[PDB]
């Protein structure tokens, strides 16, 4: 029933290059800086999704150089990516989070401690988080799930203080959400209510994780032309929560003691993440990939004129510290200074695509009304993602029928 | 509009070899040396760039074995850059960077510490920087990029002490400039007003990291005829910085404590890096690298007969302890010895270039006098470069036909 | 000028095994053992230069089965290198040194130390070195290079105390010459007064590194008839050194305090070296290597039928620690028993040589007058080296044709 | 002189399959259990040598399918092995083992301690060996190397607690025998009298490291069919030991000092190893090897039709600890509990032989009297291994020529 785009869209000779230049996002690696209303500093971490929604010019309004191409009835044109490469500009490095309350109670990894459970444990503690590379790109933005408050309720019928039940939410990924850490894809906002457990900057957010397997196995696959992921973390240290035990270990796996001790230790275990090593060599950026074959029935067909294009880099998430004097006293006093947490990331996105018409058969026009409708509506033959966020690349006016001009179009004369 | 140098500069069968012999450089690894005025010993570290201004003898006015090769009229020569080999002398080694004062409060990776903010608390911590291996070649000078104080300013109106504005600034990479370590390209003398948040070699000076993008976009292509690249690091360490949090964390991320506490620890949190392993494996140099197609439009071709040669090497960046006795007491007495830092940095460029010439039509005058019109004035057919500073290679009376004398004539001979 | 000796030097179809046997060196890691004026157990560490001087018995004297080969008059015999095998023979391992009294003040990667400057802080440190392995031949013996106390002096005038000048010294490197640590290349006897700066087996000798350029860079290339070299090292910890700071840190690079502090701490940073992990996978000998090509004009030609063997192994560096009881009390009591160190080297090496003879034209007697005179002389057509100090591997009497009665020579008949 | 099999021993097409099945052995890793007077639970390590003698039908005697093969009179028979896989049947993972009077001063690696020498200093410390895999076959047993207490004296003449003569002995490595752990093959039981020094699982036995070179230095080559292997160590940490200093250092490669001190730390270093990660892409067994040729003369035939199987597997040294309740106290008590050392190793050895022919001749005859003449006694035409120590495994009664109705067997059909 759902057939591939090569049955029904025929390819062209006429490739174009467009690239988006420097694009700079600077800001905060923690938090978002709000005086007194509005922002006025952004919240931009290394961890978080960079969601590109590329804008490509109208094929059937394009000034192309001759319209004996295709008759205007019948025919349409529509863009296909066939190259891309997604440039880094900032060096490579680690940044860290942290939480000058974290829930830490004993640092569980070796021994201790006797009995010192109070008011408040909570300890200042930094850490690095697992780095994470990846690339997609697709003409409909991606998907990502996360465990959430789930509905209430599974079973019957009593609070307070439970457990919250638990359920898998798949969304779509926006630009500026968190990739996961090391603590799992979840609503932190309301599975941790202490706002205390993870480091600020994603105790009061969301960490989403790509649901690669449905994005596969969507019949029409517009989510997913490809994709390229690296992974890696090791648990660095191990500690466990302060506060109550809400499901305590049974009385057949322990065996109570002892005089002294006779309270269960805390037994709610977590390990803080670390990223290892980033090297160039494990770099997925910075070098073109050619969509030779797409994953799905979509074979790189960008409907509606856009493209949205998913990159997460944490490489090269390291944050700089700013100092600026207040005064400056005859000896060195810390009062004189004030100390300011800064990121930057560095973008430079670049595109080739390839002209393409579509003979509209009756059969055909059948197929294209069923799946995205609007692709006819627009074709003259209201935008749900205007409540998402995403950042905007207008690519018009950028289009070039002169590749070898620019570095992605002289790749691509010497290579495919 | 703008055409590779193979469609207008046709190419001979003559190959020179050029070596500039042991190149030594010798100095203090954190700073220079100033007795009493000028400097008597300089900075010599292995975390600098190394930007070699190689200056080639003008082939319009070389002793060539005939002069058959061309018309005087009509055609001008100019040297073509086909072989590289940066040899390196000595043995592999990580160095360290201090600060006896270093804005260090707390080591927050593990846990710690209770309520100790006071007037001075720095510490005297030493650490390894990342590591870093690079190399570049072009007729003109390479971009680096770094953060610095930007211009006054996005909004407005009023001072003092808050965070600096930011610019990313592109710049021209000098002989002596420091590459990126752990902590960003930016320019801690003026965005770190209290000298004291990195170890001193860098807390008065710039760190500079290459704009690949921009070189990469240039037309003319004249900076990057190549470039290869090697940089990895691992968070060592955590902590977190002494003085007063100029942005405070959100009212909404975090619940107020606690009796006592009730003082939002320090939430300015930054890692030492390190280098991690260097291996021989990993060595960039002492391998020769052909030139055979340039990403850029010019394929090697040394415009104003002059090449430019960066490189960075870290991994033989160990500074050596000197230990000067001024008395010999009884007993052992530490202040009979003074202490000393030495570094050294050995080198060996080796270069082969190729003889080429320019037929000059109305068309390529035309093409030339735009571009570099210096070329054209040059052949008879001020340096801005004079302010900046690049360790000179005077390759005049060291070229020779002899192929076979050299280590890269006679990698040169059995390969390519 | 200088040409390759396949130009003149013609080859035939005998080759040739020997064998050195097993070779057996068991000393102290640290230091030789002098009772009481001559040394009784001579210092075996695995970072020592094992340059061995194989001596080769005269083609032209040699017990040939046909003389008809060549003519007395106008032809000479010699040797040349085809195949060698340096086989090891203990197991795998790591060796530590030590100071009793290295001088170490306070541990600079975390924190601390307020303020202790006194008499003696040297204290009982010890230390793994960074692994490297290396072996070359030639018919010469290597070159290597170190720092040492320049000649006095580039500018002028005045002592005392004062930094040492620093000159980069080439030298021979002799058997029983101590490899680079993790201090660099030295002479730690002359630049490091204090007998305190590095740990007792170098800090009274000299580190030497192979001047690979340099020798790669001779004309004739005797020196390198080929090199494969592996060198690896990390960070393992950071300490300052204690003494005064013989070049402070300038003024514009720290703020001064602090009420208390005020001193500025110890400026001098030096981290230890650790070599990582040894593993059978990264290990260069045990496995032959075939001089197909030399880099060179020397193509293997043993010229004086002597050949020099360099060797360098850190990866069975492992230090045997023996206890011998001076009495048994009834009680475990420490002064009843006596601890040493002994380290042991375990090699095998094995060569194969093929016979090649010379037509001596008034050209080729000229061109071989020139370069090593000697040959001629020894030809019949005061050794500099007794200075010197190599491991002598007297391989006369040790040539046998019957080559598949060996390892090496089975190995050669399957292979090249 | 000396021959290959290939040369005077005939191929067939007959290949059977023989396995041993499941071989369990369950023991203790540190030490035997003898109550009263037998050992009740043997010593099973991972890191003891497991040397299998395989023992082989003669074919002279066996139920051949046809006679005619081979003529009784002027020929005999003997196996040739073809085909080998030692299946493992264990998780991976890694052991400790310790010592709870190891003879540990102070923790040298980073610094410390003053002075605190008195009458007992050995501390309980425990530690994980150094990763070894191995895999040997030949028809005679395997050499190991070691050094142990040497033959008294080179030089002359005196006692009493001076360091003892080492000599490298060569030996039979048997069945049970330690293989090399971190402090390398050497007699801890002669020449470490204090039984404190290394780990207790070693410091009353000899640990073996294989003579490689002498074995493959064999005339007939009946040791070496072929080998396999892979060790991996790092430095874990660093201490020195306690008891005198037999060879203290040497006046002049340190300054005396202090006032304090005075007294020179003890200077022997040795340091734990460890053997890191174990992978099983690091594997070597659990996959068929086919001998296609033999690195020694003997081209895998099995005379005496015995066949030694040499192994070492560190990677399952996994020690587990059982714990058995004496009684069951109201609260908890250590003293009703008893912990044990239990350790397992799970081996499959299968193997293929090739039938083989041999045409006695008058030189053939001439040839197998010298090398092993029992060759020719047991052909018609006590043992000196009886003494020595190996796993007996009886492949009589275990020959079937149905190849594909086993794993190796199927291997074998689809392989070679």
């Amino acid at each position: 029933k759902v057939v591939a785009t090569d049955a029904y869209v025929t390819r062209t000779n006429i490739f174009y290059h467009a690239s988006s230049s420097r694009l700079l996002a600077v800001g905060h690696p923690y938090f978002s800086i709000k005086r007194a209303n509005k922002t006025v500093v952004p919240k931009v971490s290394g961890y978080q999704y960079r969601v590109f929604k590329v804008v490509l010019p109208d094929p059937n309004k394009f000034a192309l150089p001759d319209s004996s191409l295709f008759d205007p009835t019948t025919q349409r044109l529509v863009w296909a990516c066939t190259g891309l490469e997604v440039g880094r500009g900032q060096p490579l490095g680690v940044g860290v989070s942290g939480h000058p309350f974290l829930n830490k109670y004993d640092d569980v990894e070796n021994s201790g401690s006797g009995g010192n459970p109070g008011q408040d444990n909570r300890v200042n503690v930094g850490m690095d988080y697992k780095q994470t590379q990846l690339c997609m790109v697709g003409c409909a933005p991606p998907l990502g799930e996360h465990w959430g408050k789930g509905k209430q309720c599974t079973n019957t019928p009593v609070q307070a203080g439970d457990c919250p039940p638990l359920e898998l939410i798949t969304s779509v990924i926006q630009d500026g959400d968190m990739v996961d850490t090391g603590f799992g894809a979840m609503n932190f906002a309301d599975l941790q209510t202490n706002k205390s457990d993870v480091p600020i900057d994603i105790c009061g957010t969301t960490c989403k994780y790509p649901d690669y397997l449905q994005m596969a196995a969507d019949p029409y696959g517009d989510r997913l032309f490809f994709f390229l992921r690296k992974e890696q973390m090791f648990a660095r240290h191990f500690f466990n929560r302060a506060g109550e035990v809400g499901e305590p270990v049974p009385d057949t796996l322990i065996i109570k003691g002892s005089g002294n001790r006779t309270s269960v230790g805390s037994s709610i275990y977590v390990n803080t993440p670390s990223g290892s090593l980033v090297s160039s060599e494990a770099q997925l950026f910075n070098k073109p990939y050619w969509l030779q074959k797409a994953q799905g029935h979509n074979n790189g067909i960008c409907w509606g004129n856009q493209l949205f294009v998913t990159v997460v880099d944490t490489t090269r998430s390291t944050n700089m510290t700013l100092c600026a004097s207040v005064t400056t006293s005859s000896t060195y006093t810390n009062s004189d200074y004030k100390e300011y947490m800064r990121h930057v990331e560095e973008y430079d996105l670049q595109f080739i695509f390839q002209l393409c018409s579509i003979t509209l058969s009756a059969e055909v026009v059948a197929y294209i009304h069923t799946m995205n409708p609007s692709v006819l509506e627009d074709w003259n033959f209201p935008d749900p993602y205007k409540n998402l966020s995403f950042w905007e690349v207008n690519l018009k006016e950028k289009f070039s029928s002169e590749l070898d001009q620019y570095p992605l179009g002289r790749k691509f004369l010497l290579q495919s």
